[PDB]
DNA sequence: TTGCTGGAAAAATAG
DNA sequence: AACTATTTTTCCAGC
């Protein structure tokens, strides 16, 4: 590498190349701390493989550079985020260089692949903020920042002794710890009248800000009646919440019905279901 | 100030001169972070005045210094926490100066009011462990100390370029935060067969490592017989947990029987009592 | 017995 | 000021 400043305007394509983004980085990917052991590669949308780069209009031998920058606007490497080598026997190789006090990991990009590759050795590191603080004071109540963008660029060498720089930065990835499926671990009631509008505490997990109680009479995805409880706000906690039963679709049930519920999330849904029997009025 | 090292050995009294605490400060008082907005100074025990000084044998203006220092043995600044001002529109006036890297507070004693001062205006700063690393040291910033003692001192200048030093610390104050009170917001079932044995859920909190459900006939402290309900381990929780209803003591009674519920916890009990009905078999 | 994560408690900050 | 709610970091425990 040349190791131009990070900093620098650069374009993507230019003197017919391209430094094209084919798969981008999932939109969340758990920065991991030193104080603790390694996360794993930035995987992509689908968690099957992982961020994908490619380079049309040339075909030599050229090393790829990443590192974590911001998450938006003039790319600037991140201030609490440092990018970070990830070994495996599965793994591709790559280096780790430090430019400007920020880590860059560097990458062989090749004709033999036709100038792509799966970048899956890239890591982020997450640097503590009052250590970052303690260093450069513009960086606090000024900008703490959870999000950032995987910066890709290649140094190619024109004929003379100049250096064409290409540089093109992903989509934003939140680099926190994901929420967690919701459980429902158990609940107080399991029996009511058709008519309803008695209470259940529920006592369970990760019961996040856009949850929702779901009474329904099967697991028919397309519709076999399913219908909100609702929720007492006066008491939502992560753990534990009181819903009201929601009033059968059937008021004159000649026998007792069996119906299950779950919660959702804003995250996911509480996979494992809770049977509750609906009574006759 | 005449900046004498902050660890060295120093008397009470001597010359004629005594340093006393009059008022010792709270048993308590809990640390708040320098980021936290709130900046409570350290009351006394009655919690209705300060901690007070006093210098006898001796009547001139002079300097009394503050800082937080280690709970017992030789006198050393404290290492997990830091003095700090706590301004305000009728506390006394003082300078923050920092010494070895501690930070002392400076207040005036002075004989306009014979050489006492109800120390109003000292806080006490709680390190975050980031703080104590480059404090003192790494491997100390682990050997934990939640207790600390106020130290005051007084550096007269004898009649030649000599000063005497007089100091004095308080007892002990522990700096965590003090344990809440337990709370019941709401239980599942108000109502129960003698013979009880059907969960209740309480969602409340506060809920520590030693509470106790209490199934109680009335507000008899002496006895109106109580019986400890058994808890589900497998999900206590601070703001939640699941009890068993205990059998009552007349498995016999003709007409239904109401009392109460109420939580201990290893600070103190749940004053709010919750009303239940105990019925017939 | 150490390494990779998912889960969380504890530490610090926000509102 | 005194609380409550969120985030950040540091710990744990299960392969």
């Amino acid at each position: 590498k040349k190791s131009p400043m990070l900093c620098g305007q650069y374009p993507v394509k230019s003197e017919g190349k391209e430094l094209k983004i084919v798969v981008q980085p999932e939109t969340q990917h758990r920065a991991r701390y030193l104080t603790e052991g390694s996360r794993g590669s930035v995987k992509d949308r689908t968690q099957q493989g992982f961020p994908t780069v490619k380079l049309e209009g040339h075909n030599e031998p050229v090393v790829l550079q990443v590192f974590v920058g911001n998450d938006s606007g003039r790319v600037k490497p991140h201030g609490f985020y440092q990018a970070c080598r990830v070994t495996g026997r599965n793994t591709t190789p790559c280096k780790e260089v430090d430019i400007e006090g920020t880590t860059v990991i560097e990458v062989g990009l090749d004709p033999s692949n036709n100038m792509t590759l799966a970048v899956d050795c890239v890591g982020i590191l997450k640097l503590r903020n009052a250590d970052v603080e303690a260093r450069i004071g513009i960086a606090g109540s000024k900008k703490k920042s959870t999000r950032a963008r995987l910066v890709f660029r290649v140094n190619i060498m024109r004929k003379d002794g100049s250096t064409l720089t290409l540089q093109t930065p992903s989509s934003p990835i939140l680099c926190t710890q994901p929420a967690g499926v919701p459980e429902i671990l158990k609940k107080s009631l399991h029996s009511c009248s058709v008519k309803g509008e008695e209470e259940v505490f529920l006592i369970g997990k990760n019961f996040l800000k856009g949850t929702k109680v779901i009474f329904q009479e099967n697991v028919s995805d397309e519709n076999s009646w399913k219908s909100e409880a609702e929720i007492d706000m006066e008491l939502f906690h992560q753990n534990h919440l009181i819903v009201k039963v929601p009033p059968y679709h059937d008021q004159h049930i000649t026998l007792p019905v069996s119906v299950g519920i779950y919660v959702v999330t804003n995250a996911g849904r509480s996979h494992d279901v809770q049977p509750f029997t609906y009574t006759p009025d």
